């Protein structure tokens, strides 16, 4: 209604499980609040340059701006933080990309990022972390990290089912838990907030199936289920058992020695994919001490949030970490950092996260060549030490570039 | 009943908030399963040697063995994993120390470590992590880490309130949540496990008060509340607000600029202690990228579990990390690693965690001199590169010692 759909351009189509991408697809993008005003222009420019270079003018993206966050209230009115048509348009055009979003406080509004994922049922949050040679890192061997995270997006504590301490609601569930359920283990029932953590079988098997399928398609070495099941047995422990069960029932997993680890034979390359599990808190140690042991990771919503952030700091990537939210009917690629309002408009932050989520975008569309051109550009600009302030502070011998100029440095290195 | 209380020795006494430690106190110790059979002998010997050296024979601990875990079933019968008298004896003698515990699967038994903390209401899990010069680390600057973790022990998801998917119980709470509470946000209500996360005001203020008091007593620079309150508002977000409120109402905190950070004036040294907060997943990044910015940490049960493990890997300490569980009536010091059954009885693992929790033990008893002798011994043995297999693999020029011999190396360096 306030979005202008491009005169030229065609919708991507879902022809049962498969995308049918035209040569001039329309892609919805949400600019983002804060530094989204700096990073999104940079990404629109390097994606245009890479599809221009790969396909010699034969292909072109017709970018269509849609609204969420603070910019949505300036277009549609002070109270509409998430217009209903953003959800219809992402559904409709199948793939979109977004910058960082501001969720406000004071207004009872929950995370607009979790709202998009739940509302569109984008149950996979895919976070790949690899090291780009030459980025400053706090660890001695960042090059040993190349993992791909499959974090469940629709359930867990992250779903937002919770009640305030002293509310009538919380009082009512606490009464139901103590009286009807007989729980004796709430230490202080008065002035007590209560949160609900759900974990279902369909919820964990649709995520784990995607993780093993990803490992077969890209012949990765292993899928590691990480969970805190020795303490949360019926949610996190259920997730590890349902995960193992799916690798046995649908991928023909077999015990290695006397378990619990399984072997899945990659029907394409013939190699064995170890399916294993590790408790989440020892895993937060293993990624620092033994990162080469791990590769595809499957976990619940909260743990995946912690694992992705911890990994991304290790490979010097807090500002170049890409991410995607994939459901069955559409996909939403995104800058994984926040809006950083201090720097907003100054053209200085790293455009690296949203540029690398755009290469994940291009790859999902089957435009593999344009996507390989962006990572070639990325590795060249970083290797050239022609870098943005966050990388330059930690480097010696680096040239400092603005956000838009690092965009150009990626195109020069293509 | 099967414990032999020492002929010599006197109980420590609680004379309202203060311990009155005799010269020959009786200390309960639980040996632990697995490698507890290797580490506990090493610790009994270096603590004896340090109180012998500090007080020249004037003082002596009368060690009294008590039982939990696998060893308890061999003393009291196959079914008693936690005898009721262990709880009475820890209560009674006030301070105890323990090795690693085996909790069994198949028997519906929840964590024996969480059972001791809940049953004795030891609401503080105190985890100090500092770097000992010369221990191998995966990070470039381990020496910038010196933090003290105050993890809440009695509430959160870690309390164990949960129901199995498809049980009558879970079905009943899911029906109550959808029908009576009107929750529309459980994506898959069928075959769904459910866990409860409680956070109360008394629960978070007794923990945070201990954290600020610790920072005043040891003139630390700051107390950082870490929480995931932007998504769990009424449990994790309640914890940050109740924390800030307590620093204002009881420690006379004042805004720095326009908040939200507070300043507390240390009534003893006159210095200002910054009270601040950071979201838990950006904090998992900040500890790797900016560790010198942080010092006393206060957090809920699960996050403290992750933060302690992540920190302890960074300072090369997965096998030398000390820990304590402190309530108002007693305290239980402990080896923070697991039972490692593979190595059990071979005398090779690092005795470092239980030895450093024994120095925390000695310090709590007011036996400061004996405790300073143990850390002097520790730093000397590590610096001497006269080290155990876990440190030696990662070092060049190290002598490899068995577990008992590293005990002797700590005494030699005293
Ligand atoms: O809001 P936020 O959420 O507070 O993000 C936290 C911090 O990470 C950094 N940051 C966020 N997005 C970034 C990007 N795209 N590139 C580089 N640094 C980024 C900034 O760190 P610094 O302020 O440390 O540069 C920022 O203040
Ligand atoms: O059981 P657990 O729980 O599986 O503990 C995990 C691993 O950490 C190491 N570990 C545990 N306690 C240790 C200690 N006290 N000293 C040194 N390494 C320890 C061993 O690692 P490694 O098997 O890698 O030596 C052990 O297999």
């Amino acid at each position: 209604s306030k979005v202008v759909v491009p005169a030229q351009g065609k919708k991507i189509t879902l022809q049962n499980g498969k995308l049918n991408v035209p040569e001039n697809p329309i892609i919805p993008y949400i600019e983002g609040d804060g530094i989204g005003v700096d990073v999104t222009p940079a990404m629109l420019k390097v994606v245009d340059a890479a599809v221009e270079k790969a396909y010699k003018g034969e292909r072109k993206i017709s970018w269509m701006e849609i609204y969420t966050g603070e910019k949505s209230t300036q277009v549609y009115g002070q109270d509409v933080w998430l217009p209903a048509e953003t959800l219809d348009l992402i559904r409709e055009y199948r793939v979109a990309i977004k910058g960082p979003l501001t969720t406000p406080v004071g207004g009872g509004i929950r995370s607009l990022n979790v709202a998009l994922r739940q509302e569109l049922d984008l149950y996979i949050c895919l976070r790949p972390v690899r090291y780009y040679q030459g980025t400053p890192s706090p660890v001695k061997h960042p090059e040993l990290t190349d993992m791909v995270i499959f974090r469940e997006n629709s359930e867990d504590i992250y779903a937002g089912i919770e009640w305030k301490a002293d509310s009538a609601d919380a009082e009512k569930v606490i009464k139901f838990l103590r009286e009807e359920m007989g729980v004796k283990k709430i230490r202080f029932p008065e002035h007590c907030g209560i949160g609900i953590k759900p974990c279902s079988e369909e919820g964990t098997k649709r995520l784990v199936r995607a993780a093993i399928e990803y490992a077969i398609a890209n012949d990765r070495d292993s899928v590691t289920l990480v969970h805190k099941g020795n303490i949360m047995k019926f949610t996190e422990g259920a997730f590890k058992d349902w995960g193992y069960q799916l690798a046995r029932e649908e991928f023909g997993g077999e015990l290695i020695d006397g378990g619990p680890w399984l072997k899945v034979k990659n029907p394409n390359t013939g190699k064995e994919i170890v399916i294993k599990d590790v408790i989440a808190d020892a895993f937060l140690q293993q990624i620092l001490l033994r990162p080469a042991e791990y590769d595809v990771i499957a976990c619940m919503n909260l743990n995946g949030d912690y694992i992705s952030d911890a990994l991304a700091a290790q490979v010097g990537g807090i500002g170049i970490a890409p991410g995607a939210n994939i459901g069955d009917e559409c996909a939403l690629f995104e800058a994984t950092h926040g809006t950083a309002p201090k720097y907003a408009g100054q053209d200085k932050v790293n455009p690296g996260s949203i540029i690398l989520s755009a290469e994940m975008m291009l790859r999902h569309m089957g435009w593999t060549e344009a996507a390989d051109l962006i990572v070639k550009g990325m590795e060249g600009a970083i290797n050239a030490k022609t870098v943005t302030y966050d990388f330059e502070r930690l480097m010696d011998g680096a040239k400092l570039l603005k956000c838009s100029e690092f965009g150009d440095a990626i195109i020069e290195n293509m």
